[PDB]
C-alpha cells in the first residue's frame, strides 16, 4: 500500500497549493470590499 | 507505513484548520457585501 | 494501521462539509457582487 | 486496507476537483470587485 500512500501524500501537497491560493485571494477580496464600503460611506 | 499514515493525519488536520479559518472569513465577506448592497438601495 | 486509516476517513468527511460551506457561500457572494455591480451601472 | 486506501485516494481527488472549481470562481470575484471599485473611483 506504499504506492497508494504516496498518491495520498501527492494529493495533499496539491491540495495545500490550492488552499494557499484561496487564502491569498480571500485577503485581496475582503480588503477590496472594505475599500468599496468606504467609498460609499461618510468619511 | 505507520509513519506515513500518521503524517497524512497531521497534515490533514493542519489543512482543515486553514479551511476552517477560510470559512469564517467568507462569512465576513457575505456580511460586508450585504452592507454594501444596502448602501446602494433606496431606504 | 486501520485505526489511522479511520481517522483519515473521518477528517475527509469533515473536510467535505467545509468545502460545501465554501461552495455555497461563494455562490451567494458572486450573486451579490453582480447585483451591486448592476446598481452602479446603466440599466 | 487497500480498499480503504484506494477510497481515500478517490475521495481526495474528488474534493480537490471541488476546491479547483472554487479557486476559479474566486478569480471571478476579485475581477468583479475591481470593476465595482472603478465604478466608484473618479475617472
Ligand atoms: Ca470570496
Amino acid at each position: 500500500i506504499e504506492k497508494q500512500m504516496d498518491r495520498v501524500v501527492k494529493e495533499m501537497r496539491r491540495q495545500l497549493e490550492m488552499i494557499d491560493k484561496l487564502t491569498t485571494r480571500e485577503i485581496e477580496q475582503v480588503e477590496l470590499l472594505k475599500r468599496i464600503y468606504d467609498k460609499l460611506t461618510v468619511q
